[PDB]
């Protein structure tokens, strides 16, 4: 069901080595739903290639855009399993620090703050 499920840690390595080849100013970010997630939608892809320069508050942006969301619906997102601790924070200084062994940004998000 989940993206590490699907691929083997070969397959997200090579995946990553890939995308740095072919899209070197992009940051290779899986996006998913919470398992335990009832009000929000699932998005239509799992894998974003993510400008380097955009910050955490413009991803917001960007994926509460792409699941279509209005204004007083609620969207809380986890970076590698936790609370964002800035939303300033450029995607390139956020990778380099939460990045998965496999190379991927690993988020997750639900409606709830209590995931
Ligand atoms: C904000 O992230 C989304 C932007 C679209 N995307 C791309 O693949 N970018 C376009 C270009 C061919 C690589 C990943 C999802
Ligand atoms: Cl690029």
């Amino acid at each position: 069901k989940t993206f590490k499920q699907r691929r083997t840690f070969e397959q997200r390595v090579e995946d990553v080595r890939l995308i740095r080849e072919q899209h070197p100013t992009k940051i290779p970010v899986i996006i998913e739903r919470y398992k335990g997630e009832k009000q929000l939608p699932v998005l239509d892809k799992t894998k974003f290639l993510v400008p380097d320069h955009v910050n955490m508050s413009e991803l917001i942006k960007i994926i509460r855009r792409r699941l279509q969301l209005n204004a007083n619906q609620a969207f809380f997102l986890l970076v590698n399993g936790h609370s964002m601790v800035s939303v300033s924070t450029p995607i390139s200084e956020v990778y380099e620090s939460e990045k998965d062994e496999d190379g991927f940004l690993y988020m997750v998000y639900a409606s709830q703050e209590t995931f």
